[PDB]
């Protein structure tokens, strides 16, 4: 048939857009994805990346990894049990996680079957013509048609995909997609990348590794987590190191060779070499524009490969839009959901609406975790004459007793010191992703450091630290960092 | 001949949350000479509170360490769903190691605060019992008995009453066979059977603590004289916490109140309730309330007025009816929270000795209950809002989060409620039940001070996946109050 909306990709942005359209505006909706439940061969599926091979499973797996610390820390509070009997059963975790994700898949299939004006179609979506969306048997454009769908408006929402550098032996490496399905936990693993996915997986592999195991993370520059607060980048590095993860900075794989025993011999650009069981490449993610045949209608892409869009998600082709990681702005699930909701408002609603990409709160589920919203001091120091930085950094008391003395909680607020406006807040330590959520609301109300400081603390919490700081630790004046 | 009393700009009676913030500020920000009196320099019996106050010695700080310890019962069980394996029959909760660990942690804070007195010019500590001899004279005596020897007679321009509160022990037969939270912190063994009496945060928290450490075959029971524990808290939350305590094996007896306690011949306690019901326990912990600790201060010497309830009456600036005598913290019977006593102490010193007169805002204060899982709350419950606002909206989200399907703790429903003035969207109250609630609520306290509306919450982009994001994903009320009445408009 024909439809008001055809959505390519049943993901965060797509499922949101295609549900608002059918339930808030009774529109006729088609949504195409390549698989109806998680895992190989195509990994993402109905629900999107986040649901099948992203935020949702990774969080359950980091929750599993945190028991390594809980079991050990328990002793400090007088819990006694046979330490030598402890094992981390990876196969149970992955089976548990598989069932959880499968239940969400089935449940999203429920909602298709029970909603009129919202139809899901299995297969590979491409642009045949200005208002025709083909669905083929496979990603091969030469492959058999399953459907041609007519559509007023077409939404491009096919997400992103791991970036695999084209070094010799790249094909002996996995990405996070495969990481979710390893049948054994690796004894030696190299995670390649200094960003959140590399870090988060290093912490997961670190808890589930067999006896004698070792996690090594490498990164081509000097300090991991570029784009995060610098004190926190250094402190997470120390805390990952304290929990046994080896961090190799200033190193980059130039070649991977397969050993006869299935292991990998990694050669670095420096000529250093390391043998491991698994190389997980997590150096970035790229917009998933390749199989869409965007040539067939001349939809433009940026120097970086992402669908180019204006503030309202419109491509250069009338009646064709793009939201989510395909656009290459902020690769976060709730950003994509916001974009998709706003699109449908601006197209079958009365009020135009655009997604604000500033002041978006986000989290790294490292162990210990990170919670941030707003500008880091070095970005602030370039756009503002006077910047103040309020910092508190204490190993909390629970962690003196636990034995995890290396677990410092870090709280920083960055301000425009001229009028006291909070430019950014950056947290490291247990609960940080939860603490920062309503911080994002504050930054929307143009909170000042005195609005924080004058709110009465909840005690005892890590969070109250944010309402106890009234004196700057230091400043940037005209870009120059200084004491007073 | 005669010689001079030690003289101060400020004498603070009670070295606790409020008194220490006041004393510190007056001395280090405004150059005042400050005396601070407390009955002990470190935690524990005979007097329990000490240098640092109730929170440091026998309140928030040790209790949170004990609750963290109690949480490992759940973690060790929950870990099995994520694939952790170990010998479950080897598991034991060693109460003695917990108490030893917490004592050490509290003693280091006591030592640290004493070092701060020693290092800080114009800030002096006095060990003993402080009382008002006259409008500008504080005397410190050997014991709480007003006839015990005077150790020091202090000249004081200004006097701050900051002696806190004390457990309320009902006048029933066998009350002397009961304890309070004070003694709970020092039990040599974990009790096998305990009754916590009261339905407020202290009874509830200690019920979870004793539940985790009790020996084989033990039972924890909490009773409350009324229908539903945790009066003052959101009603959905009160009912969920009740269910979640029950699920973890605590016995909740509502509409029951002890009428007497007798000692059994084995030393256990035989509790008879008003209703005629009875219960045998090893420990009866009375946690039915805390009363302003005004009795040893000899306030009649100077005519400081009490309220009908027994707090020192003060105005919005912490002034009593007697010039240069002030009262902050639990002794004033407003909100008994450590950071409120702190805020009162800062505001009072700013007003008296600074150039910034200021009063504490007791509305929209965030607080927590360290139940397992915990409560975080800030602002009005809906039944209070409905009485003051013509249209009130209630946004509710509730569900067992996914980790807890996998963990096996399916009774663990997260609840998030936002209560609004519906005529303009202003958030009046936010109520949370679930893991990390106390941590989530802190920045909510800031939102409310900025008069955030629901539309600010909803407009903010979620952090995924968190429980906190539920607050930013709610756009349609679950129901309303229209002049006092519940419906969906
Ligand atoms: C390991 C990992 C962890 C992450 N963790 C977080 C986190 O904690 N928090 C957070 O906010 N974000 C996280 N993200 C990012 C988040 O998953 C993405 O930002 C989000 O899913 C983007 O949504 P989308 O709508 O743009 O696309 P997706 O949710 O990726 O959906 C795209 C869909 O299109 C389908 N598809 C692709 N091509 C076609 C085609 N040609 N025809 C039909 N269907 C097609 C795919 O099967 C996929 O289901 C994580 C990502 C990864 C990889
Ligand atoms: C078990 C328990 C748990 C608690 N948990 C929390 C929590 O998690 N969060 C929270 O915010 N609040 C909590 N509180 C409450 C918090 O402890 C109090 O609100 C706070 O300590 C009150 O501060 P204050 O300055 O009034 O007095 P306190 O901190 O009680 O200090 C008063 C001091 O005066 C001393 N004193 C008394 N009489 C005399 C005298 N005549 N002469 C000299 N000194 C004297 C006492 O020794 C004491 O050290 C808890 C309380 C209890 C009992
Ligand atoms: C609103 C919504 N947004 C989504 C955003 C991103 C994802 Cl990955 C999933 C959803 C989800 C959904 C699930 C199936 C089809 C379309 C949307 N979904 C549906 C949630 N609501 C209900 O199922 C519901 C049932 C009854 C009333 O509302
Ligand atoms: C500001 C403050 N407020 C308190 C509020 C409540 C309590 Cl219970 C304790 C304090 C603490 C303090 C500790 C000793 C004497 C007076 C104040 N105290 C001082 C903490 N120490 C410092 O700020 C410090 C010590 C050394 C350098 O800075
Ligand atoms: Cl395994
Ligand atoms: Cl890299
Ligand atoms: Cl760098
Ligand atoms: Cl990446
Ligand atoms: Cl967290
Ligand atoms: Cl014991
Ligand atoms: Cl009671
Ligand atoms: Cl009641
Ligand atoms: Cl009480
Ligand atoms: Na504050
Ligand atoms: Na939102």
């Amino acid at each position: 048939k024909a439809f008001d909306l055809v959505v390519i990709g049943a993901g965060s942005g797509g499922l949101e857009a295609g549900w608002n359209a059918a339930t808030l505006y009774g529109k006729r909706v088609a949504v195409v994805d390549v698989q109806t439940s998680h895992g190989p061969p195509f990994y993402a599926a109905l629900g999107g990346t986040c649901v099948n091979v992203g935020c949702v499973p990774k969080k359950l797996m980091v929750t599993g990894a945190q028991y390594m610390d809980h079991l050990r820390e328990s002793a400090g509070f007088g819990w006694e049990f046979d330490g030598s009997s402890v094992k981390a059963n990876w196969k149970k975790l992955i089976a548990a996680k598989n069932e959880a994700v499968l239940d969400i898949n089935k449940s999203y299939e429920g909602m298709f079957n029970d909603t009129e004006g919202l139809d899901f179609f299995l297969g590979w979506g491409s642009l045949e013509s200005k208002n025709v969306v083909v669905v083929r048997e496979t990603a091969d454009p030469k492959s058999a048609v399953k459907e041609r769908l007519q559509a007023d408006h077409i939404l491009l929402a096919t997400g992103s995909w791991p970036q695999m550098p084209a070094i010799p032996g790249i094909e002996h490496c996995i990405s996070s997609n495969e990481a979710f399905y390893l049948p054994e936990p690796p004894r030696r693993v190299l995670t390649v990348g200094g960003g959140f996915i590399s870090v988060e997986f290093a912490g997961i592999f670190n808890a589930y590794k067999p006896p004698g195991g070792k996690v090594t993370l490498c990164y081509r520059n000097n300090l991991i987590l570029r784009g995060f607060d610098e004190t926190i980048r250094e402190e997470v590095t120390k805390q990952l190191t304290a929990n046994g993860i080896e961090i190799m900075t200033n190193e980059n794989p130039a070649k991977v060779s397969l050993n006869t025993d299935g292991s990998k011999h990694v050669t670095f650009e420096s000529g250093k070499t390391l043998d491991v069981d698994v190389v997980m490449m997590a150096i970035g993610r790229i917009p998933r524009t390749n199989d869409l045949q965007l040539g067939n209608v001349g939809v433009k892409l940026t120097p970086k490969g992402g669908v180019q869009v204006d503030e309202f998600s419109r491509t250069n082709v009338p009646n064709i839009y793009a939201i989510g990681d395909i656009t290459d702005r902020l690769m976060l699930t709730p950003v994509a959901i916001n974009e998709g909701a706003a699109l449908v408002d601006t197209v079958f609603g009365n009020k135009p609406r655009k997604t604000d990409h500033t002041r978006v709160a986000s989290a790294v589920f490292s162990i210990p975790p990170i919670g941030t919203c707003g500008l880091i001091e070095e970005v602030a120091a370039k756009e503002f004459e006077k910047v103040a930085v309020y910092m508190s950094s204490f190993t909390p008391l629970m962690h003196n007793i636990s034995g995890s003395k290396y677990k410092k909680f870090v709280a920083k607020i960055v301000t425009n010191h001229s009028d006291g406006t909070v430019l950014g807040v950056h947290l490291l330590g247990d609960g940080a992703p939860e603490i920062i959520q309503a911080v994002g609301v504050c930054l929307r109300l143009n909170a000042k450091i005195s609005d924080f400081y004058n709110t009465i603390g909840v005690h005892p919490t890590s969070a109250e630290e944010l309402c106890s700081m009234r004196t700057p630790s230091y400043y940037y004046v005209k870009g120059e960092k200084m004491e007073k």
